[PDB]
């Protein structure tokens, strides 16, 4: 509890900034009357009026026992008004003019009395999806319509069906049942309050996890004052178990930013967090054309991995690249045999230096191809597939500032990182799947790699039922995507040929969570783990390193 006339003398200023704008703060200088301003229905929207005076008061008599109280009902004031005028109209834009003012006034006023920061925060909405149809979408304010908080329909597709039952998978819901609302919706950021001071902070501010400090929260104020500090974070990324392949790849990443000597670089942490045997199987078009017939395998085996990159920022972890890949060993039956596949890569931009990012993911990618490579992996493919919008590969929500390349851009990527690759005697060579297949001198789908997830499987169900029988566009096909897929040459020619058994001296690690993309995805909604912001993506990868050393 602050003395009211210190939390008058320091907020009153704040307060004093929203007053003298004219003519924005007119409107929400007295309370509301509804019938005198032409508008009765406003205590049926507004359940919670707030106005300056009534804010004035409170503070001039001492009815705040904390700051942010006052901050709450300035933001329920703004909100009302944000509430109850369309987008459109004056006493909103106001609103937005005055929140602005407020916004710039309070932060430094906020950490004036000992707090983290004085701005309010709100988690990014998630992105509603519609059973309607395969890929729709529900828009942000826009209406919509749902179900048990689990089936949602957008108005125009929703609409589009005759009659008045909607059917969910089997059964049958009249639309009357639904629930009409705005996609508007946005989960404030929890606060923890100092176990000394008793003063609130954004617990992604302070960055306090109850696992890593068990005996309670203490702000950076109250151990200063004291002259303590935190307990060590044993949760790191450092104290992940290694590996040969780990080591291998971050030895091959910080040797090359030694060489570099830019100031400011940071160590870089790599750390394989999952490794298991898993099977592909032939998809049904495939498997009554060829596996039936007994000229191809009903499955094919392989080692999955995912893998992470962390940097220290600012004294704490950042994970800002992850991949997960799919390695097809030499008991693999052909067209599968030792072959590595990339499933999906992906990264969050705040890596320093900024001017040895690319680099830096190059120097991954690259050490991974010279490893593979030197335990008998003759050949690489990727997919150069960027997201679609609004999807993550890896890292759930992006910072909206990060550019996501379109596919000419992710190929000539891909191309820069295989060049260098080549010039330091990795890579033998590499070539698109229409050139490559040119070469191997192809004649059959059975003919192609049959990796998990993969275009080419999906591509050639469709080839068979369109020509109701079928292989007979499939140049055609490669020509068409060819730019898009690249196939690399680890191993050439007669040495492919007579290669050892393919023995992996690291161990399997079993991490459901990192079993494929989802479960990590998923993880991080259900937690509002957010990777769009440096102290977002900070928080979420340390709870991210807990889950992670508690299993
Ligand atoms: C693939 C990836 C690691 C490469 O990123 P990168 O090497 O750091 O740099 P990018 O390819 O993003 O692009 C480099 C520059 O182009 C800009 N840029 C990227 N796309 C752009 C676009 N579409 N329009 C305008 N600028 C763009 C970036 O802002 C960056 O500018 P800078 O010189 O200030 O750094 C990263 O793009 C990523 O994680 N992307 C999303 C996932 C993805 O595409 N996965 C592919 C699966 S195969
Ligand atoms: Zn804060
Ligand atoms: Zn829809
Ligand atoms: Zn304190
Ligand atoms: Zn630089």
């Amino acid at each position: 509890i602050f003395k009211p006339e210190e939390l008058r003398q320091a907020l009153m200023p704040t307060l004093e900034a929203l007053y003298r704008q004219d003519p924005e703060s007119l409107p929400f200088r007295q309370p509301v009357d509804p019938q005198l301003l032409g508008i009765p229905d406003y205590f049926d929207i507004v359940k919670s009026p707030m106005d300056l005076s009534t804010i004035k008061r409170k503070l001039d008599t001492g009815q705040y026992q904390e700051p942010w109280q006052y901050v709450d009902d300035i933001w329920l004031m703004f909100n009302n008004a944000w509430l109850y005028n369309r987008k459109t109209s004056r006493v909103y834009k106001y609103c937005s003019k005055l929140s602005e003012v407020f916004e710039q006034e309070i932060d430094p006023v906020m950490q004036s009395l000992g707090y983290c920061c004085g701005r309010k925060l709100e988690f990014s909405p998630q992105t509603l999806c519609c059973y309607g149809k395969q890929l729709c979408t529900i828009p942000r304010d826009a209406t919509y319509y749902s179900y048990q908080n689990r089936y949602h329909f957008c108005e125009k597709c929703f609409n589009e069906i005759q009659g008045e039952s909607v059917s969910l998978g089997q059964t049958t819901i009249n639309k009357e049942q639904f629930s009409k609302r705005k996609n508007d919706t946005l989960d404030p950021e929890l606060f923890v309050e100092c176990t000394e001071c008793g003063r609130k902070m954004h617990q992604i501010c302070v960055l306090h996890h109850e696992i890593i400090w068990p005996a309670g929260f203490v702000c950076d104020g109250c151990l200063k004052k004291s002259a303590r500090t935190r307990k060590e974070n044993k949760f790191s990324a450092k104290r992940l178990p290694s590996t040969r392949l780990g080591t291998f790849l971050e030895n091959r990443v910080n040797d090359f930013l030694r060489r570099q000597n830019h100031p400011e670089s940071g160590e870089v942490t790599v750390r394989v967090v999952h490794a298991s045997d898993k099977t592909v199987e032939v998809k049904p078009g495939m498997k009554a054309r060829f596996v039936d017939s007994g000229e191809m395998a009903e499955s094919f085996p392989y080692r999955t991995k995912a893998l992470f990159a962390f940097e220290e920022i600012d004294g704490v972890d950042l994970c800002f690249f992850g991949m997960h890949v799919q390695e097809y060993g030499s008991d693999c039956p052909p067209p599968n045999q030792r072959r590595v596949y990339i499933s999906y890569l992906d990264s969050v931009h705040f890596f320093r230096p900024k001017c040895l990012r690319t680099a830096v993911y190059h120097e991954i990618l690259i050490g991974y191809l010279e490893y593979v490579k030197k335990l008998g992996y003759t050949t690489g493919h990727i997919w150069a597939c960027p997201p679609s919008e609004g999807d993550d590969y890896i890292f759930h929500c992006h910072p909206p500032d990060q550019k996501i390349p379109k596919p000419k851009r992710l190929q000539e990527w891909f191309k820069k990182m295989l060049d260098k690759a080549v010039s330091e005697r990795i890579v033998h060579d590499y070539k698109d799947i229409f050139k490559q297949a040119t070469e191997d001198r192809l004649t059959s789908a059975k003919e192609l790699p049959y990796f998990e997830g993969d275009f080419w499987p999906n591509v050639l169900e469709e080839s068979i039922k369109e020509s109701g029988g079928s292989s007979q566009k499939l140049y055609a096909t490669m020509e068409k995507h060819k730019e898009v897929f690249f196939v690399i040459r680890l191993i050439a020619g007669p040495a492919a040929n007579s290669l050892p058994p393919i023995v992996d001296p690291d161990p399997l690690i079993p991490c459901d969570l990192m079993d494929g993309r989802d479960a990590f995805l998923t993880l991080a909604r259900d937690k509002h783990l957010e990777f769009s912001s440096l102290r977002r993506a900070q928080w979420s990868t340390m709870c991210m390193l807990v889950e992670l050393h508690t299993q």
